[PDB]
């Protein structure tokens, strides 16, 4: 009598296991989509004597830092 | 499970990376345009007791040194 229920126990354990995993693995999908891409559209202008860069950039991702 | 994961990871890298590099180009191409075109439009006069040169110039393209 002991093996079936053996056997439920560890089928809905497994059954848990699986869908934690399932869901990490959407998740990581969602994280690495939304990660911030960071591009320059257009040249910049680095000025020499006060050494100021202005730059011009797209980031149609997370709101990243420099 | 993994393999797909792994696949999507690196398909997103892929994309932002050739990202980078095309906006790195079309930033090469409007860098390269107005780099400064400095031609003479005209003769100069060589002032030999002072050694002066009194020339016209012409410069289309960004403020140059000398």
């Amino acid at each position: 009598l002991s093996g079936a229920v053996t056997a439920l126990i560890l089928v809905i354990a497994s059954v848990i296991i699986a869908l934690v995993v399932v869901g990490f693995a959407f998740g990581l999908f969602g994280a690495f989509t939304g990660q911030g891409t960071v591009a320059q559209v257009g040249t910049a202008t680095l000025s020499a004597s006060t050494l100021t860069l202005t730059v011009t950039l797209k980031n149609t991702g997370a709101s990243t830092q420099v």
